[PDB]
């Protein structure tokens, strides 16, 4: 990306000081979604990064993930595979648990959606702890998918997510870096 | 408009699951269309072609399956995408509308700043069933001064009365794949 493209994307994102709490600056991708140029540019740069990488499927987690994975799948000309909250997918699934503050949640994937020989790109809005992406990489590999790549609009470089994913053999590509926890 | 062959390709791309989510029902599963790059691209390209001269200034999609169809149509039209979300997910000032579900009610929210007077909105969703969520979405759009006359769907469950419900709001529905049942 050019410095002009990267600053336009940074400037398209609203930061809500002390949302959802004091000291937390929420990075709001909805202002990017509503801007024709910023949204298109975010998708075009991700497609350009992966066009030669032999990607055969794009995975996006529910729900903001869908907004960036699905357009990147269409731009690469490959299928889109949703990873969802429990009880929403209708065919055979597998499930992975990830930790939150005061408990856990689960993500599910269709078992038939990823096959051995598939090379998968994960795409999400924002890299924070990386917990959800770590669980998504576990789902993909349980299905025999190869995954080495995760792409983000925003990376919160203070929260350790990139290094967490590197422990799984994931290289992260992020358009907009922001500080804050 | 869409060719008969294109419509048959889209209809054949959608899996039907016997006795899900309850016995005697045939669940129309759009995830098989998402997985097929030809069917997914064809669906998006057709919806963009249908509305390319309609003066659309914004596309609205409801969480979550709606995002998979409305956001690519927004990019094809080269207009902004505005999500309508389940409560407590949008971080800035919202308004809310209540709608009916099988076992009660729930709300959808929109950012108050996302639609303005002069906006002409296309609503895009995966599937037209009762139409309750789209009815609520149309109310949100019009509360903000947006015009909305058009909703587009991948699937229309024509037995469930959705299209006629949306006609009572002045909405014309366009759907790619009709199915009987629920
Ligand atoms: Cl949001
Ligand atoms: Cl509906």
């Amino acid at each position: 990306a050019t410095a002009q493209q990267l600053e336009y994307l940074k400037n398209s994102i609203k930061s809500i000081q002390d949302y959802p709490k004091p000291g937390i600056l929420f990075r709001d991708v909805t202002s990017l979604l509503e801007d024709p140029k910023a949204y298109a540019l975010s998708i075009d740069l991700l497609v350009e990064r992966y066009k030669n990488a032999g990607i055969t499927k794009v995975v996006g987690t529910e729900a903001r993930g869908f907004l960036f994975g699905a357009p990147v799948a269409l731009g690469l000309g490959v299928g889109f595979v949703p990873v969802r909250k429990p009880g929403k997918l209708p065919r055979e699934t597998i499930s992975e648990t990830y930790d939150l503050e005061y408990g856990t949640d689960q993500l599910e994937i269709h078992v038939d959606a990823i096959k051995p020989g598939d090379k998968v790109l994960v795409v999400d809005d924002l890299l924070a702890t990386g917990g959800t992406i770590e669980a998504t990489v576990k789902l993909i590999r349980r299905l025999g998918g190869e995954v080495a790549d995760a792409a983000f609009i925003i990376n919160l470089f203070d929260l350790g997510g990139e290094q967490r994913l590197e422990k799984q053999g994931i290289t992260s590509y992020s358009l907009v870096p922001f500080p804050g926890h």
